[PDB]
DNA sequence: GGGGTACGTGATCG
DNA sequence: CGATCACG
């Protein structure tokens, strides 16, 4: 069968062609199209209009772009049928030329689906769906190892190690003598890279896993061929890896394969306080690894002595990234496949973009004019539209959850921005207390497209009871799983800023109607002896005060599948797990710890580069003073000891070091933050300052703001300078701590001598 | 060989 | 304050 992996388009003769790149029967395939045209549409005041409007010209690389035909097409818009005119372009770049030419018109309403990248317009329009069938893709994890000094420039130490892995095993690629069975020695870190390109396109993977490869490996790899004069033809058509401004971070793509990386997934997929690969593995696999610091590989590549233990790392790493992506790929490839959207794309997506994805393929199949993203003022306008948890530390806690509860809302009340207070509605569902009017004379776009998703979810699980097979049991799981995590996602996106289909009022109505099944859920707990801790629209957390731990769980897992043969059709309450202790803030606050001694948070761990070690190591020991020793007068003491240390100077300045990074020249920032003022002054003593440089600081004692107080570690002096233990206490080790105390009753002040 | 793509949050500046 | 900036 042929299985679509990606899409994209080249140009040829000034015209775009659109290139699909399919695995048939193992076999790598480019399919070219050339007769595909960009669009967009315009809604006009009057039909006579398009006579002016088709004579609408802008410029693009010095040439006159113009509308090469013009289409009136009768559409479907907010649930009402709309005649808007399709203008057709000769190249897809010719619509960001001519969009506002078109908009600025008088006689022009609105212009609509103007943003659609070709390649994706392509997929949607020719209604082609990428990873279906059975095609067996390989793969490949990659990651490197670099020799790195403190606060150096991004790309000045050499690539040290290569390492890959696959089922064939694990292997380094290092140009040091290491006497491994896993390690090929060669000449030069120019050799060591070339070798890479040379298992590539040898190995020839459909799929290249990496462990935060859009941000290090690949922007490393390309810096050192550049700095080395060589190229890294990783492309299927010879092309080097691709780097992609995403928010402010990187993405990396390599043509005619699918570079994974399994950080963005992870990071979406599980929650830790720390992405750490070793972290990752633990929490997956339920497996120790090793980690070798940066320091230690330095001084074992400058020494050349305990290199052995560096190459089983960096073999390590590669291993446990092929058991990672082959881990998570198949979820990631089953929601491509349901979205219509490149695995690439799609592994990098939120789940509010997933449901744009969807709904844009789904409009275009049902002939539905998409909405446009707001402006600059429309989404802050958004973000500006508009119970309390138990204190104290609880015992046995119980994890139910509601997210399943909103697609059969969604459906049943027909709630959708076009069915939302439709005038001349025959009959209309009303929301509880916030009062919108949903008609129900013609399903609404959303509603229906997710009746569609739950029946397919449901007709999966038929076939999982009634099929033998095993592998294709795996399969459906897969797509059930993926149809979950999309369906569950509708509600959120209805409140999503920079969705389409925005709909303030439909997220308020959901949450309105569900709000009655979660009062009849509480009502049936606390009847039950269950005392209810934390509620938030996704779930609750509960215990019975004073109970046997087996009995909570037996009594909660009685309790989930009572209110579940109460509740009508596909409503249902999830238990999603149990906490030997917790405390709850507020809203997405609390800290929980299971009975297997992981601790477990939401929003209140600090574990960054821009918070002191002090100020971590503090906030860590509170956090197990709280949940592994249940005791929070312990917490509260190590705050107050590790104060008076501060103010005694008992405290290593290397506990006090601040990291940020410079992100720009130094002559771009608007605002100097201490790191800029540190980076400043290092510039003007001749340091090469260059944007993805980490600068490390520690705040002096004195007058002004700490910009003026701040000193590069490399010139602290402990006998000369004196830190400032005000900042220390007040702005790092108090904030860390002061939000987890409140929930026993301390504030700031309660937390020193 | 393309193209808009990321957020949610919290500190510090101006 | 809003604006700016950075983390993962
Ligand atoms: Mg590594």
């Amino acid at each position: 069968a042929g299985m679509i992996i990606a899409a994209d388009y080249i140009t040829e003769d000034g015209k775009p062609i659109i290139r699909i790149f399919k695995k048939e029967k193992g076999e790598f395939k480019v399919e070219y199209d050339r007769t595909f045209r960009p669009y967009i549409y315009a809604l006009l005041k009057d039909d006579s209009a398009i006579d002016e409007v088709k004579k609408i010209t802008a410029e693009r690389h010095g040439k006159i772009v113009r509308i090469t035909e013009v289409e009136k097409v009768q559409k479907k818009f907010l649930g009402r049928p709309i005649e808007v005119w399709k203008l057709y372009l000769e190249h897809p770049q010719d619509v960001p030329a001519i969009r506002e030419k078109i908009r600025e018109h008088p006689a022009v309403v609105d212009i609509f689906e103007y943003d659609i990248p070709f390649a994706k317009r392509y997929l949607i329009d020719k209604g082609l769906t990428p990873m279906e069938g059975n095609e067996e893709l390989t793969f490949l994890a990659v990651d490197i190892e670099t020799l790195y000094h403190e606060g150096e420039e991004f790309g000045k130490g050499p690539i040290i190690m290569i390492s890959y892995a696959d089922e064939e095993g694990a292997k380094v690629i290092t140009w040091k003598s290491i006497d491994l069975p896993y390690v090929e020695v060669v000449s030069s870190e120019r050799e060591m890279i070339k070798r890479l390109v040379k298992v590539i396109r040898e190995k020839d993977p459909d799929v290249i896993i990496t462990y935060n490869g859009d941000n290090f490996a690949f922007p490393y790899l390309l810096k050192r061929a550049e700095k080395l004069g060589i190229k890294l033809p990783l492309g299927r058509d010879n092309s080097e890896p691709k780097m992609q401004r995403m928010g402010d971070s990187l993405a990396v793509a390599i043509k005619g394969r699918i570079h994974f990386d399994l950080f963005p997934v992870i990071r979406r997929t599980i929650n830790l306080p720390t992405y750490t690969l070793e972290a990752v593995y633990e929490a997956i696999f339920g497996k120790s690894k090793e980690k070798v610091y940066a320091h230690e590989i330095a001084e074992a590549w400058e020494t050349g002595k305990g290199l052995e233990r560096v190459a089983k790392y960096s073999m390590e790493d590669a291993k446990v990234t092929f058991e990672l992506g082959k881990e998570f790929f198949p979820m990631e490839a089953q929601l491509a496949r349901l979205v219509g959207q490149p695995v690439w794309a799609v592994s990098r997506s939120s789940t509010g973009n997933l449901v744009e994805w969807f709904l844009l393929r789904k409009a275009y199949e049902r002939n539905e004019l998409a909405p446009n993203k707001p402006d600059e003022r429309e989404y802050e306008r958004r973000l500006r539209e508009s119970k309390e948890p138990e204190k104290g530390l609880w015992e046995g806690i119980v994890s139910l959850d509601f997210r399943s509860l909103y697609p059969s809302i969604i459906i049943t009340h027909n709630v959708s921005p076009d069915t939302l207070n439709r005038e001349n509605c025959k009959e209309y569902d009303v929301a509880p207390q916030v009062g919108h009017r949903f008609c129900k004379d013609f399903p609404g776009f959303i509603p229906s497209l997710l009746g569609n998703l739950l029946e397919e979810r449901q007709k999966i699980k038929k076939r999982m009871k009634e099929s033998k097979d095993p592998v294709e049991k795996k399969l459906l799981d897969y797509r059930q799983r993926a149809i979950k995590i999309l369906a569950n996602s509708y509600y959120g996106y209805y409140g999503y800023a920079k969705a389409r289909w925005y709909c303030k009022e439909c997220a308020e109505s959901v949450t309105a109607w569900g709000r009655q099944y979660i009062d009849l859920v509480r009502r049936e707990l606390e009847s039950r002896g269950f005392k209810v801790l934390y509620i938030d629209t996704d779930g609750l957390y509960a215990t019975i005060p004073g109970a046997k731990h087996e009995e909570i769980k037996e009594k909660a897992l009685k309790f989930v599948e009572y209110i579940n043969s109460k509740l009508p059709g596909l409503l249902e309450l999830e238990y999603e797990g149990f906490y030997a202790r917790g405390f709850f803030v507020t809203k997405k606050k609390y800290a929980l710890i299971d009975e297997e001694g992981k601790i477990v948070t939401r929003g209140l761990e600090i574990v960054r580069r821009d918070w002191s070690e002090i100020a971590k190591e503090t906030q860590a020991k509170v956090l197990e003073a709280i949940l592994k020793h249940g005791n929070v007068d312990e917490a509260v003491k190590i705050v107050k000891e590790v104060t008076e240390k501060l103010s005694k100077y008992e405290i290593p300045p290397e506990k006090l070091v601040i990291y940020e990074q410079i992100t720009r020249p130094l002559s771009e920032y608007k605002a100097i933050g201490p790191h800029v003022a540190v980076a400043k002054r290092l510039a003007a003593k001749g340091v090469k300052v260059k944007p993805g440089m980490v600068i490390g600081y520690i705040v002096l004692r004195g007058d002004g703001p700490i910009s003026k107080r701040a000193i590069a570690i490399e010139e602290f002096d402990p006998k000369k300078h004196k830190y400032d233990a005000e900042y220390y206490i007040e702005n790092q080790v108090l904030p860390a701590v002061e939000r987890i105390l409140r929930a026993f009753g301390y504030r700031k002040e309660d937390l020193k001598y």
